[PDB]
C-alpha cells in the first residue's frame, strides 16, 4: 500500500473564511483535525470532491474515514474577531476492511511547571505552587512502598503525606508552600506541577 503524511495548520478567522483540504479520491484518512482557538468551525467531510461544527477548542479524530475532501469554514455565528489555528495531522491511505469511525472531544492541553530536581533525602528550600493544579513528586529508589515523608502548608492548614516510590498526585492550591520532605533513602526527586 501507499502513505501520505499530512501534517498543515491553517488560521480561521473573519479574514481567512475556509480551507479545502484534498483526500483524493480511492482514499481513507486517519488521524485529526483540531480547533486550536476561540472560533467555532463548521467542517463538511465530503465523499467526493450535513457540516460538523467544532465548538472552541474542540478535536475531531478520523479512523479509516472514505473522504476525498475535508472543507473548514469560520461560522458565520462567531463573535468578531475571535480565531483558531486549525491544524490538520494524519495519514492518507486506502480504505482498509476494518470500520470507519468519526469521534469529538474537548481538548485541554496540559503544561508542567517545574519546581525541583535532585538527587538526595530532603529539600533546600521552601518553594511556592504557582497556580490551581496538581503536584507531582517522583521518588525513584530501589525499594518499593513506603518512601518518606512531604509537609505542605497553605494558609491555617497543615498537611503531611506519606510519600510512596513512584509519582505521587497531590491537588494543590495556588501559594501552597512546600514546607519540607524527608527520604528514608537517597533517590532522584522530580518535582513538578500540572497546570492547564
Amino acid at each position: 500500500f501507499d502513505v501520505v503524511y499530512v501534517d498543515r495548520e491553517y488560521p480561521v478567522s473573519s479574514n481567512n473564511l475556509n480551507v479545502f483540504f484534498e483526500i483524493g479520491e480511492r482514499n481513507s484518512f486517519s488521524g485529526l483535525l483540531i480547533n486550536e482557538g476561540q472560533a467555532v468551525i463548521d467542517v463538511l467531510l465530503l465523499k467526493k470532491s450535513t457540516g460538523i461544527q467544532l465548538s472552541a477548542g474542540q478535536i475531531l479524530k478520523f479512523y479509516n474515514v472514505p473522504i476525498a475532501e475535508i472543507i473548514v469554514e469560520y461560522d458565520p455565528s462567531n463573535v468578531s474577531g475571535v480565531s483558531s489555528n486549525v491544524k490538520l495531522k494524519g495519514t492518507i491511505h486506502p480504505l482498509f476492511e476494518v470500520p470507519s469511525q468519526i469521534s469529538i472531544e474537548n481538548f485541554q492541553p496540559t503544561e508542567n511547571y517545574l519546581i525541583y530536581s535532585g538527587f538526595g533525602t530532603s529539600l533546600p528550600q521552601t518553594y511556592t505552587i504557582p497556580a490551581n493544579g496538581y503536584l507531582i513528586i517522583s521518588i525513584t529508589n530501589t525499594s518499593t512502598g513506603n518512601i518518606g515523608q512531604i509537609t505542605l502548608t497553605i494558609g491555617s492548614t497543615t498537611m503531611t503525606f506519606n510519600l510512596q516510590t513512584g509519582e505521587n498526585k497531590i491537588p494543590v492550591i495556588a501559594g501552597t508552600q512546600i514546607t519540607n520532605m524527608t527520604l528514608t533513602s537517597s533517590s532522584a526527586i522530580l518535582i513538578y506541577e500540572e497546570v492547564i
